[PDB]
């Protein structure tokens, strides 16, 4: 990833992954090593590298839920607290787009995060802490829509409202950047 160009998102459908843990840092989603590339390449054989990878030679965790068969396809993460904070790093929205993210669905985000994330692609939710154990509790196969429209995400385990900024919803809805 690379470009920070505004793509459209109106409805999107997709399977979710969870990984609950808070302060989930934009070090961990992006190793710092990895700012040396340039940003045509691609990032998504990066994405959260300590907790994904054995080794150097990128052998897989195979305790990382990310790489369980099921979940391989995942589009929609659903996280704890306080996501993508600490040091600014564009890099780190990348590696979640090119890996596959459409939608993250938060406790609460990093700031520069949560526009990094909106300026690639990505629509970072914030939910509270019940929804988010809802979610968490979905089936690998399990299908969830996010409605931008609506600001409502519909899943086997409830339908549920979000807050947007109506400057985002207008630049995310539009193709707008």
């Amino acid at each position: 990833m690379g470009r920070g160009s505004m793509e459209e998102f109106t409805i999107y459908t997709g399977t979710t992954v969870p990984l609950m843990n808070d302060n989930i840092d934009t070090d961990q989603i992006l190793p710092k090593q990895f700012l040396k590339l340039i940003d045509k390449k691609g990032f998504g054989k990066y994405l959260m590298y300590e907790w994904r990878y054995l080794d150097n030679n990128y052998t897989e965790n195979p305790d990382f839920i990310f790489n369980q068969p099921e979940y391989r396809e995942a589009s929609i993460l659903i996280t704890g607290d306080n996501f993508g904070a600490g040091s600014s790093r564009e890099h780190a929205a990348w590696a979640l787009a090119d890996y596959g993210f459409k939608v993250i669905v938060a406790g609460s985000f990093g700031d520069i995060h949560y526009n990094n994330d909106l300026n690639n692609g990505i629509l970072p939710i914030i939910q509270p802490k019940e929804v988010r154990d809802k979610l968490a509790k979905l089936k690998p196969t399990d299908e969830v829509t996010v409605n931008l429209f609506e600001q409502k995400i519909y899943s086997p385990v409830g339908d549920f409202s979000f807050d947007i900024d109506g400057e985002w919803k207008h630049k995310l809805l539009n193709g707008l950047d």
